[PDB]
């Protein structure tokens, strides 16, 4: 299938990444930079955020949502699925609404594209309605991160998809928090995509730190398989 090839041709090796992100969270001004690298034909993200501001006035764990669909794994059978790679290379705007429960919500409109042979994704957040001293402004949650499935359906009237999910962020004092995510993808270009079947995506996330770097900061390693479809 000559579209199949498109994306295909696309994300075969190793692919560098970049990450850009401006945010606003109740007037506490920040912005991240981000390298690395995915491997779709694995599903693996790797990537070092880096705080160019100074202090993250957010914790690290809820920008992870934030922080590439288009690495899937999508299986040989599930092929015909994968919106993501088929609006490449012009590419995709990604754009949430997240609920905080008992706290504020984000707002995030990232586009998604390459840029040469670099995998951009350029995000602008806006918090509001944050409690100063809630979880996320009084950083109580634990620097860690839960396994989820992410469920996909056609947006057909919008040429795109919805993406609808749950997030639960451990507390220091072990709770959770929960961060109740709303999604829409659409194509940036005017050329035919992949609409697919509901399905969902499989992620598992593992954060860490640069021993030797000094600046605010969160490496994340990510796997994403396509599933749900037999």
């Amino acid at each position: 299938d000559p579209m199949v090839s498109k994306g295909e041709e696309l994300f075969t090796g190793v692919v560098p990444i970049l990450v850009e992100l401006d945010g606003d969270v109740n007037g506490h001004k920040f912005s991240v930079s981000g390298e690395g690298e995915g491997d779709a034909t694995y599903g693996k993200l790797t990537l070092k955020f880096i705080c160019t501001t100074g202090k993250l006035p957010v914790p690290w764990p809820t920008l992870v949502t934030t922080f590439l669909m288009c690495f899937a794994r999508y299986p040989d059978h599930m092929k015909q699925h994968d919106f993501f790679k088929s609006a490449m290379p012009e590419g995709y705007v990604q754009e949430r609404t997240i609920f905080f429960k008992d706290d504020g919500n984000y707002k995030t409109r990232a586009e998604v594209k390459f840029e040469g042979d670099t995998l951009v994704n350029r995000i602008e957040l806006k918090g509001i309605d944050f409690k100063e001293d809630g979880n996320i402004l009084g950083h109580k949650l634990e620097y860690n991160y839960n396994s989820h499935n992410v469920y996909i359906m056609a947006d057909k009237q919008k040429n795109g998809i919805k993406v609808n999910f749950k997030i639960r962020h451990n507390i220091e004092d072990g709770s959770v928090q929960l961060a109740d995510h709303y999604q829409q993808n659409t194509p940036i270009g005017d050329g035919p995509v992949l609409l697919p079947d509901n399905h969902y995506l499989s992620y598992q996330s593992a954060l860490s730190k640069d021993p030797n770097e000094k600046r605010d900061h969160m490496v994340l390693l990510e796997f994403v398989t396509a599933a749900g479809i037999t």
